[PDB]
């Protein structure tokens, strides 16, 4: 039963990725039929508008053409998804910018190297061999984290839960070495807050680096799950580096039991991000909201020891540089180890 | 005849939003409570301060249904509304819950030292292009009108019409109108009240007690304009009131032309109002309200286009600053902000 309902939601997810255009396409038919219902003396005001609509409707093709390569690539009549699933598609696209683009450089610099210089100083060579240290990156999204921390030599797995992330970070991770060979218009669904109307079409290309330039003797790893289920091993990981992940819980204490529950002693929990409780308020579903005060105190509680802790960690997620509207946040970094 | 009566409709229905606020907040509580009761115990006794802190935000929501209870008691007993006349207890929907949690924390951003900076950031630049276009050696202030279309709580209008100048807000929210009345006829005495803007906030708190903090409210004594001073506001659909031509002398717009459904017909109103020669100070984002809403028409324009369609109607470009970062009623201590890169420009209808 529960293998079939999990193939039930697999199906529903590549419906997703095959409804884009149709989506999107409606979405902009909108736009285009209150444009002609102004009166003409207004429309003559726009004479590009019309235009500009067309341009909308390649770039939804061409993402289009995008995610049926992903949804392709990963097999071997279109229902209509739900508004939910069309907005997780969309985040989608947004984070192939923060992962695997160029003009993603500056988020994965505030919110990755300060997670792999915690390894780094916690794994020197002068003390660890790399390909003994396992790490684990639960959420690993489209995987580039967990990708930096193996390009080191690290032993370092990957998991993610998310079917949109799971074939997304197949793609690249797996069907990519041409640096910037594709393209993705990832703004094309905003209309709101564009200094220039060309910034809404704007491309970004990816992947900025050779996903095959892993090192020899590199060991690399994503699996596909909910992270409280697939790992039960007790006392098995050196490291779990947790990045935009803590506040995905229903109930984070239970995140907090797991990965006391998986590191060896002596190992080491990294946290960087923000408290975006996932579930907050929506219908029906646990959530426990605890300050970060309360995290802490739980912390302490476990028994693990804090070692570094920063607050007031500034990054953005998938923000959109051009636009007149953006949100940061003030992240709190952490490391700590559960005594030997 | 029908428009009185759909008001009216409407009026009682913002009436009973606000008396509503307690009941809504203190569910939100009680399931919080709830979800907390059913994990083990165990886990429950990792944080012996949890339901106490509950507790704290109850007594916050329970002060903040008082404030609401007052700003209702004064709208009710107001003469102009006796048109709206005096027999259902429905309860209020979640957009007008809403709409009331903004309106809480519209009294930081207006009239609470807590915004002092966000006000600086927004109110300060359009208050210098006023002094700059109607200085004090050339113009008499008291004959120099100017229009403030969606006021808010109406801090701006006010500190224009604190400097002499004949400053009119309009606004057309009910939401709006109740506080405004409020504060700028009842709260004569700095810092009199207080009220807890974050306390729906759950996520991304540093400490438990971020949430419940107070902000006190009015920071100036909103009686405090001079002997001469001309300060006005009016209720309703700034396109519709104002239909006289050739009228101001300047319109300010703060955070306010994406409201429209169709900012060109904003555009044009300002136009046909503007006395020749007046001027048009606009600062803000382009945050489109009815973007992707069934059944709601909503014309969205980058800013290139909104500079095409304005210098179309023959506005002369004076001032053309972007990315004037501002904050929009921000919560200082919380773990995610939200800023904008707004556009200042200041356009001149051609004498
Ligand atoms: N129980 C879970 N097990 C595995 N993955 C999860 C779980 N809960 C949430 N996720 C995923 O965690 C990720 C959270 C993302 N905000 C962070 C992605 C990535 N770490 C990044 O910084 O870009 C999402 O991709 C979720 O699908
Ligand atoms: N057609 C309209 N006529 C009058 N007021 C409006 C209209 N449309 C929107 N508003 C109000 O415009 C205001 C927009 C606010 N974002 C800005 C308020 C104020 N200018 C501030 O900067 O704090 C809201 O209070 C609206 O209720
Ligand atoms: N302005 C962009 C903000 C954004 O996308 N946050 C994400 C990711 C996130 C935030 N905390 C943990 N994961 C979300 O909402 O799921
Ligand atoms: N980060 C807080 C954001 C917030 O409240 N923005 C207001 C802003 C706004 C933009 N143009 C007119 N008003 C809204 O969404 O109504
Ligand atoms: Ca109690
Ligand atoms: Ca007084």
């Amino acid at each position: 039963e529960e293998e079939r309902l999990e193939r039930e939601h697999f199906w529903k997810i590549i419906n997703a990725f095959r409804y884009y255009g149709t989506s999107m396409h409606e979405r902009v038919n909108r736009t285009e039929r209150q444009f002609r219902s102004l009166p003409a003396n207004q429309q003559k005001l726009l004479p590009q508008f019309l235009l500009h609509l067309d341009k909308i409707r390649k770039c939804i093709d061409h993402n289009q053409e995008i995610l049926l390569t992903i949804v392709n690539d990963c097999i071997h009549k279109i229902m209509p998804a739900s508004t939910f699933d069309m907005d997780k598609l969309k985040s989608t696209l947004k984070q192939f910018v923060r992962d695997w683009s160029e003009t993603g450089k500056a988020e994965r610099d505030a919110c990755y190297q300060p997670i792999i210089k915690e390894i780094l100083k916690n794994f020197p060579k002068e003390r660890w061999d790399p390909s003994k240290v396992n790490i684990l990156v639960p959420g690993a999204g489209l995987g580039r984290l967990a990708w930096e921390i193996a390009m080191l030599g690290y032993a370092c797995q990957g998991n993610e839960w998310s079917f949109f992330m799971l074939f997304s970070s197949n793609f690249v991770l797996n069907r990519c070495s041409e640096i910037n060979k594709y393209k993705l218009y990832p703004w094309i669904h905003q209309f709101s807050n564009n200094r220039r109307s060309a910034d809404q079409i704007r491309p970004i290309f990816f992947p900025d680096v050779d996903p095959h330039s892993l090192p020899p003797g590199s060991n690399f790893s994503m699996t596909a799950g909910d992270f409280q289920e697939i790992y039960s091993e007790c006392n098995t990981w050196d490291c779990i580096a947790t990045c935009f992940f803590i506040d995905t819980a229903h109930n984070v204490i239970d995140y907090i039991d797991t990965i006391w529950k998986i590191l060896k002693p002596g190992g080491i929990w990294i946290n960087l991000g923000p408290l975006l409780y996932h579930f907050e308020n929506l219908a029906n579903e646990l959530s426990i909201e605890l300050s970060y005060e309360d995290i802490k105190n739980v912390v302490l509680q476990y028994g693990f020891k804090v070692e570094v802790e920063k607050e007031s960690v500034l990054s953005t997620y998938t923000v959109n540089d051009l636009s007149m509207m953006k949100y940061y946040y003030e992240c709190v970094l952490f490391v700590v180890r559960k005594p030997q």
